[PDB]
C-alpha cells in the first residue's frame, strides 16, 4: 500500500510525468506514426500502466494519428489500487471515444506465462513498459517475450532512469548498503541497452532531463522530506533507522552535482529518463 502512495509522493515532487508528457508531445507521434497502418483495430498493451495518466496521453496521440480507428488498450497491472485510480481517470475522460479498455490484475510474468498457455501468441501494435522493469525478475526474458508479441510495424517503448541520472550514482555508491531485494532491481538505461544489444534487438534511446525536488529532505522533521528519504533509500523510516553516519554521508552526496543541482533555492536530484524504442 505504501509502494503506490510513495510513488505518488515522488510524482508530486518531480517533473517525471511532465518530462514524459514532453516526450509524448514531441517524439511519440513520429514513433507511432505507422503502428496502425493497414489496420482497422490498433492494439496497445500497457505493462505496469499504474494510474493511467501516461497511458492516456499515449492513447491521445494514437487516436490523433488514426482518427476513427478502434483502439484496444489492455493493461497488465498487479495493483488493485492503481487499477482503481486508472478506471477513475478514464471515467472522467470523454475525448477517447474510439478506445476500449481492459484491466488485468496480474504481473507481466503471469501475463507471459498465461499467454504461453495457448496455441497462438497474441500480437500487439504498441507495447509499453514505463518505469516498471525494476520490478521484473527476468528482464531479458521479459524483453524477448514482449518483443516477440510485436505485430507488423509495431513498436515497444520502455522507460527507465538513465545511466546518467542521479539514481545511477546513488546505486553504484550506496546500492549495497541499501536493502537488497529481487522485488526491485537497480537498473538504468545502461543495463537495458546492454541486455537489448545482447538480445540482438534494434532500438533507439532518447534521454530527457527530469528532476526530483528533494528540498524537504534537508529539513529535519519534515514529513514529506522523511518520506522522500524512504523513497530514495527504499527503506521505511530511513531517518529513524539508518546509521547516523550513513544518513550524514548521503545528505552530503545528495547535494553534490553528481546527484543533484541547486537552483532557485531548491535541491533538484537528477532524474534524467531514458526512452527506449524497440523495433519489431
Ligand atoms: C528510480 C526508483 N525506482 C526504481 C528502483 C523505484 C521506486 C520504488 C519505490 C516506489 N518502492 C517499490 C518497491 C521497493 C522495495 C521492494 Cl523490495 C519492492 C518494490 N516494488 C514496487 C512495485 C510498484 C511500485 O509503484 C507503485 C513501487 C515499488
Ligand atoms: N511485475 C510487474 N508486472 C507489471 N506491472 C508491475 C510489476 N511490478 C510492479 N508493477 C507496476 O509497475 C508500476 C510501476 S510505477 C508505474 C507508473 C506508470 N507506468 C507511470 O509511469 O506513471 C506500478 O503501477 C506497479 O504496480
Amino acid at each position: 500500500g505504501k509502494y503506490v502512495e510513495s510513488f505518488r509522493r515522488f510524482l508530486n515532487h518531480s517533473t517525471e510525468h511532465q518530462c514524459m508528457q514532453e516526450f509524448m508531445d514531441k517524439k511519440l507521434p513520429g514513433i507511432i506514426g505507422r503502428i496502425g497502418d493497414t489496420k482497422s483495430e490498433i492494439k496497445i498493451l500497457s505493462i505496469g500502466g499504474g494510474a493511467g495518466e501516461i497511458d492516456l496521453q499515449i492513447l491521445s496521440k494514437v487516436q490523433a494519428q488514426y482518427p476513427g480507428v478502434c483502439i484496444n488498450n489492455e493493461v497488465v497491472e498487479p495493483s488493485a489500487e492503481q487499477i482503481a485510480k486508472y478506471k477513475e481517470l478514464v471515467a472522467k475522460i470523454s475525448n477517447l471515444e474510439n478506445v476500449k479498455f481492459a484491466w488485468h490484475k496480474e504481473t507481466s510474468s503471469e501475463y507471459q506465462s498465461r499467454m504461453l498457455e495457448k496455441k497462438e501468441l497474441q500480437k500487439w501494435d504498441f507495447i509499453h513498459m514505463i518505469q516498471m522493469l525494476y520490478y521484473v525478475k527476468d528482464i531479458p526474458a521479459t524483453l524477448k517475450f514482449f518483443h516477440s508479441l510485436l505485430g507488423t510495424n509495431a513498436k515497444m517503448l520502455i522507460i527507465v532512469v538513465s545511466g546518467s541520472s542521479g539514481w545511477d550514482k546513488l546505486w553504484k555508491k550506496y546500492g549495497s548498503r541499501f536493502p537488497q531485494d529481487d522485488l526491485c532491481q537497480y537498473i538504468t538505461s545502461d543495463d537495458l541497452t546492454q541486455m537489448l544489444d545482447n538480445l540482438g534487438l534494434k532500438y533507439e534511446c532518447y534521454d530527457l532531463l527530469s528532476t526530483m525536488d528533494i528540498s524537504d529532505c534537508f529539513i529535519d522533521g519534515n514529513e514529506n522530506g522523511d518520506l522522500l528519504w524512504d523513497f530514495l533509500t527504499e527503506t521505511c523510516n530511513f531517518n529513524a533507522t539508518a546509521p547516523p553516519d550513513l544518513r550524514a554521508e548521503l545528505g552530503k552526496d545528495l547535494q553534490e552535482p553528481e546527484f543533484s543541482a541547486k537552483k532557485e533555492g531548491k535541491v533538484l536530484f537528477n532524474n534524467t529518463l531514458s526512452f527506449i524504442v524497440i523495433e519489431a
